[PDB]
């Protein structure tokens, strides 16, 4: 699962340091141009994603009550039922995505930190799971990258 790994690699990085608030400096494996390019465009669409959000992604997480890793554990079911509603696109996997920085930096506030990489392995597992086909199609983040090109 090549898609499941690049994936993965994109959202752990952008949930930690959208949590943290450090230009994560962990290299990957290899390179990763279009990865590095994911990983640019969340930073500077992901941002205002949450901003005109943040009525809908508070109640959001009012409602998901997270405290710890068992809490974490739990959410796969539910972010299945609200993702897999009306029709795919790219501005409802950035929607998935922000909304994970969003709990990861809830996680940093509440001293979950540690929390923060499950999240993200949750998040990967139900978009690729979810979403597989469709993204197959789109040719994944290289056609991520290239829709919210500039
Ligand atoms: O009435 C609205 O305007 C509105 C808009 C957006 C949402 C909303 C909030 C959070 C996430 C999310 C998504 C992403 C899918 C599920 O995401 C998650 C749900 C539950 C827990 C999650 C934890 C981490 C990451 C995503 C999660 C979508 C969508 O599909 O359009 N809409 N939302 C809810 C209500």
């Amino acid at each position: 699962d090549e898609l499941y790994r690049q994936s993965l690699e994109i959202i752990s990085r952008y949930l930690r340091e959208q949590a943290t608030g450090a230009k994560d400096t962990k290299p990957m494996g290899r390179s990763g141009a279009t990865s590095r390019k994911a990983l640019e465009t969340l930073r500077r669409v992901g941002d205002g994603v949450q901003r005109n959000h943040e009525t809908a992604f508070q109640g959001m997480l009012r409602k998901l009550d997270i405290k710890n890793e068992d809490d974490v554990k739990s959410l796969s079911r539910v972010m299945i039922h609200v993702f897999s509603d009306g029709v795919t696109n790219w501005g409802r996997i950035v929607t998935l995505i922000s909304f994970g920085a969003f709990v990861a930096k809830h996680l940093k506030t509440i001293n979950q930190e540690s929390c923060i990489e499950p999240l993200a392995e949750s998040i990967t597992d139900v978009l690729v799971r979810t979403k597989r086909d469709w993204l197959v199609k789109q040719r994944g983040w290289d056609g991520f990258v290239e829709f919210f090109h500039v």
